[PDB]
C-alpha cells in the first residue's frame, strides 16, 4: 500500500499507536507485529529499533508507551527529526 516517511509522519501519539499495535498484538498475528516494529525502526532510526519492543529493560515494561516515551526523548538526544506536529 503506502506507509509514511518516518517518525515525522507520525506524532508522539500517532507513533505511540504504531508501537502499541505491535506490542499490543492487535495485528493479524506476530507477523504483522514485525512489519509494525521494523517500521518503528526506519521511523526513529533508534538504536534498538525493533528492540524497543523486543528489548524491554530487565525489570521495566515493554508496553508500547514507555517505548514511545523512550524514543521521543531519543531524537531529542540524538537530535532526531522528532515526530510530526501537534
Amino acid at each position: 500500500m503506502e506507509l509514511k516517511h518516518s517518525i515525522s509522519d507520525y506524532t508522539e501519539a500517532e507513533f505511540l499507536q504504531l508501537v502499541t499495535t505491535i506490542c499490543n498484538a492487535d495485528t493479524s498475528s506476530e507477523e504483522e507485529l514485525v512489519k509494525l516494529v521494523t517500521h518503528f525502526e526506519e521511523m526513529t532510526e533508534h538504536p534498538s529499533g525493533s528492540d524497543l519492543i523486543y528489548y524491554p529493560k530487565e525489570g521495566d515494561d515493554d508496553s508500547p508507551s514507555g517505548i514511545v516515551n523512550t524514543v521521543k526523548q531519543w531524537r531529542a538526544a540524538n537530535g532526531k527529526s522528532g515526530f510530526k506536529q501537534g
